[PDB]
């Protein structure tokens, strides 16, 4: 009825804390660390989004996320050209923050956002609030981030519980082509759009860094 | 132990210094030489709100207002290397940002994620109260975890020495434990502004001949 920030969650926070200390110090010295953060209303996906991603699985019991926390994926990046052609492949290390989204945690996830290179946004398509709140996570996002506009990738997810979808996809393509951002359909049960949606962002990233 | 979770009102106040260091952050990125980044902790009652506000305002304010997590203080200054037999090089413009920190637990994972940011560290015991003294060590050890550099720079800090009827930690107690650790140390007063400027210079030395050498 009444709870209250526990022992248990704060020491879980730490070790998320004393992980990524220990992963920043190493990298001072695999050859680039790409960040980037999953962000949006509590119960869109975020952690599955993610899971599905590095691990291939989907666990369809709601395990809300304690404040923060982070995975990470080696992966090749290979730069794609204009119209198919691509480029050398130089070996990336994913580092993918993971926030909770509820209010409790937002002064705490709040200042994660200036270690990120790049945004994955996502709301359910099951749920119009969570779509409606888009727009404040975005001014959220221009508000706290590194750089002045920041890369963002737009998912609408459960794409797999189509009998509940709530938003139609006209709304949201409309709403995404407003503000210059990608946007995918996904669901982390079966993985549609998974790989797409954040390889797209890693090429935003990427490119974007190859203007300096 | 029943830690309660921020209020409303708390979480506000946390956000508008989020948004502030933002808006300094991005300004950085693109005048001044150098933005340089402390931070200070210690324990709830230290004296960290007061050392920093002697420091950029020469002020002194005797009501304990607590620190609602996390804020920071500016200030302008000029930096002169120290070269060999006093070859002191020219004067650097240097802007430095000073997170303060609040030191009760129910807020030790907002202010253990701003361990990112700083290049240095001001820590503080209270002169006034030995258990204060007696986590300094869980603090060091604290820090070696979670700063961003390994080995990274501490300037200790026993304040409130104007206080010294109160006094109740021993000099040598102190001298011996930043011997241990290899790191300076200084007493210092909140209140008439003693060794406050001292120490903070100590840190910001530290971290320019630190710099200078990569
Ligand atoms: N059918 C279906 N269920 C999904 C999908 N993604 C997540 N879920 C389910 O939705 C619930 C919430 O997912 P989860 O990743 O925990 O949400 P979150 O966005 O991280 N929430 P929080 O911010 O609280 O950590 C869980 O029951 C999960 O099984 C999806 O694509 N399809
Ligand atoms: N005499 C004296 N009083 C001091 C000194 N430094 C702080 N105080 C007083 O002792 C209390 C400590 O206040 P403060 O600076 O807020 O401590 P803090 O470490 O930042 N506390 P918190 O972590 O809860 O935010 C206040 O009443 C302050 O007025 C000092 O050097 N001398
Ligand atoms: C402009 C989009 C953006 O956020 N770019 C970006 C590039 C590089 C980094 S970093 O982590 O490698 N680094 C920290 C200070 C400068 C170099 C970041 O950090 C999030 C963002
Ligand atoms: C090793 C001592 C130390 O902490 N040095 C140091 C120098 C510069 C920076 S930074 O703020 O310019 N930066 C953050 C991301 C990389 C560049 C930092 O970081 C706090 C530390
Ligand atoms: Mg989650
Ligand atoms: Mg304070």
């Amino acid at each position: 009825h009444m709870s209250f920030l526990t022992e248990e969650e704060q020491e879980a926070i730490m070790k998320v804390l004393q992980r990524d200390a220990a992963l920043k110090r190493a990298e001072e010295e695999y050859d680039y660390l790409i960040k980037f953060l999953a962000l949006g209303d509590s119960g869109v996906g975020k952690t599955s989004v993610l899971y599905q991603y590095t691990d291939g699985k989907f666990n369809s019991k709601f395990i809300t996320t304690v404040g923060i926390d982070f995975r990470e994926k080696r992966v090749v990046y290979r730069a794609s050209g204009p119209d198919g052609a691509t480029g050398r492949g130089q070996r990336i290390h994913l580092q993918l923050w993971d926030t909770a989204g509820l209010e409790r945690f937002r002064s705490l996830t709040t200042a994660f956002f200036r270690d990120a290179m790049g945004f994955l946004l996502l709301f359910d398509l099951t749920n119009e609030q969570s779509f409606l709140n888009v727009r404040n996570w975005i001014s959220q996002l221009q508000m706290h981030a590194y750089c002045e506009n920041p890369d963002i990738v737009l998912c609408g997810n459960k794409s797999d519980l189509e009998d509940q979808r709530v938003v139609k996809e006209e709304e949201a393509i409309a709403l995404a082509e407003k503000y210059g951002i990608p946007y995918f359909e996904t669901s982390a049960a079966n993985g549609t759009n998974i790989s797409q949606a954040i390889e797209m962002l890693l090429d935003l990233i990427m490119k974007r860094m190859e203007r300096s």
